[PDB]
């Protein structure tokens, strides 16, 4: 298991355009396209996304290319948020995962839910940030894939993806 592995169970594969569990145009392994409700508007960031006029559907390389930079993405927003880095740097290398999770391409609530778990996280009170995590929005939208990832920051197992 890893960050890639993880992702791709938690987004699955889709090479149409579709629509994520918030409503929004999403293409291939949870690529965001837009919050527009316009899918004219999708499309065209769909076709600057890889550049070519696609008909609104993708090649499994092409969704791997575009998995591979918004893992990339996620990476760097953590180094480069003053909040988040030092909580990254403290942690494993399986939690590090369960961080660039929380942050890829999530709502708001995902945000703030981990936001709410870095102190506890830094401190490495595992039990009492996976509480504070559970009783987030982002549990309540998702009990599922959260309650994966919180299972991920409390153990610093693949214990909840090992079944998947």
């Amino acid at each position: 298991m890893n960050i890639f592995e993880m992702l791709r169970i938690d987004e699955g594969l889709r090479l149409k355009i579709y629509k994520d569990t918030e409503g929004y145009y999403t293409i291939g392994i949870g690529h965001l396209l837009t919050k527009s409700p316009s899918l004219n508007a999708a499309k065209s960031e769909l076709d600057k996304a890889i550049g070519r006029n696609t008909n609104g559907v993708i090649t499994k390389d092409e969704a791997e290319k575009l998995f591979n930079q918004d893992v990339d993405a996620a990476v760097r927003g953590i180094l480069r948020n003053a909040k988040l880095k030092p909580v990254y740097d403290s942690l494993d290398a399986v939690r590090r995962a369960a961080a660039i999770n929380m942050v890829f391409q999530m709502g708001e609530t995902g945000v703030a839910g981990f936001t709410n778990s870095l102190r506890m996280l830094q401190q490495k009170r595992w039990d009492e940030a996976a509480v504070n995590l559970a009783k987030s929005r982002w549990y309540n939208q998702t009990p599922n894939r959260a309650k994966r990832v919180i299972t991920t920051f409390r153990t610093g197992t693949w214990d909840a993806y090992k079944n998947l």
